[PDB]
């Protein structure tokens, strides 16, 4: 019924049901969205149940902490036995058969207000393990509804990817593609790449799955500007992300994608996703 | 002795100490920084307390919430009522004399996380009042220090970037981190800057005139009160080094001389006169409302 969460508080730590899990009014997440979160998505087969790249995922998070100047308070086996302890309590709650998705967040702590690093904050760790619907066989034909607007670390400051998600919502789309000075940036909650003449695109910089899958298939793999024409102009728009894995944008502000349904190398990327996670199951 | 805060969470609300205040994990404000917060000094001659500025302060607070579509849940006198019950909530923890500041965060509320905004979230309010220690008549005399760095409008609580140059400012001994984006000033990490060149007040161009008024508000009326021509016009960078006088505002600061720059003095090193009248100015507009 209830789902269950990690949380560590000045480093008293507790599985917790949700409803009992509150953090202190000072910690410096919610006073300042001074933080860091990183995700693993985990696959079901029955009761067998597998994180995906749990490792590259892991080592994502000591890199945006280290970018922040927070100490990380698990090594890598640390971090993985508490995912294994969370996903494990949220057996029940999920049941088999249901995909799920790791949220891990750490913030500096809970100290006096004030915008500098406090001398003896220690950090507060918040995880748990929801359900994961990936997207529908129906939304991979179709393809998705993306708009555009005016726009290195995942941290929990997102009020301005908050907005461009509200944005999409407003205009019937899953997503909002940004465009910082006639160049494309990100979506709100996912990475972006375009399809040219057979060459698989992405805005300029490691966490590469997606090049990963790109070497796998002998897509070349170019990083540069892509400006505003060249996005209405490709022959495929992709998004990335863990919850989405790889969907293919088939109308962009109303205008039809190329033929507008999704192309081959979306094709090729996706049957190559599905057998690293295969793979990994 | 301990600070009491008031918390509404869920439509429940509470005064509470300090060390009882939590609140839920999935609330918008620590899972995506999704809130907005506006502070309101509250100047003590003796046991006697005064807001300082509040109705323009619970303006722009409106505005904040409004800019980013969380629901408002008070209209200006609900907000008046509550910052009075807070301040008298901590009338004994403070004691007399001691100058206080009111901090108000407004979040998008509790849901499931997802970015868009959540059908039934209702809005989490966290209020407290702090002792507040102003800048020592030393620190006048004396003046800041200030480093730059390379660097919109919304007073939100996604603050990671100002947490890091504040942190910048901690690191190399200076009060601030003046920051420029091409060449040019923006602001403080929890301030903004201004320059004096031939007697005339300067300050960085917002987005637009609507929002350089709500932000310039304050420094303008007094500007104006001491006969000094403002304007709001690009600095950039050798403009900054030049400048005769260079000044930091903020609620916890009022105003404050930056005398020395990337360790290089401001002109003599000296606080200036531009300065020393806008003090008083501000000095006066305090007593006034007190
Ligand atoms: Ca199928």
């Amino acid at each position: 019924i209830e789902p269950i969460v990690y949380l560590s508080v000045a480093s008293r730590e507790e599985l917790v049901p949700l409803s009992e899990a509150r953090v202190p009014v000072l910690d410096r997440g919610f006073i300042f969205g001074d933080g860091v979160y990183e995700v693993v998505p985990i696959y079901a087969e029955g009761a067998r149940r597998a994180p995906f790249r749990i490792a590259q995922h892991l080592a994502r998070l000591a890199r945006s902490l280290k970018k922040i100047g927070i100490a990380d308070p698990h090594d890598e086996a640390g971090w993985r036995a508490l995912v294994a302890r969370l996903v494990d309590a949220n057996a029940a709650a999920l049941g088999d058969g249901q995909h799920a998705i790791v949220y891990i967040q750490v913030t500096r702590g809970v100290a006096k207000r004030g915008h500098a690093f406090p001398a003896n904050a220690v950090p507060t760790v918040f995880a748990m393990a929801s359900p994961l619907a990936l997207p529908t066989d129906a939304q991979r034909a179709q393809g998705v509804h993306c708009v555009t607007a005016e726009d290195d670390i995942k941290s929990v400051s997102l009020l301005g990817n908050v907005l461009m998600a509200q944005h999409a919502a407003e205009h019937d789309a899953a997503e909002t593609i940004q465009l910082r000075d006639g160049n494309v940036t990100e979506g709100s909650s996912s990475n972006v790449w375009i399809v040219k003449n057979g060459e698989l695109i992405a805005p300029p910089r490691r966490y590469a799955l997606v090049e990963e899958l790109a070497e796998e298939c002998g897509i070349r793999f170019v990083a540069r500007e892509i400006n505003e024409a060249e996005l209405r102009a490709a022959d495929e728009i992709l998004l990335t992300s863990a919850t989405k894995e790889i969907l293919p944008v088939t109308r962009l502000d109303d205008l039809p994608v190329q033929g507008g349904r999704p192309g081959p190398v979306f094709d090729a990327l996706y049957a190559a996703y599905q057998r690293a996670k295969a793979h990994e199951m």
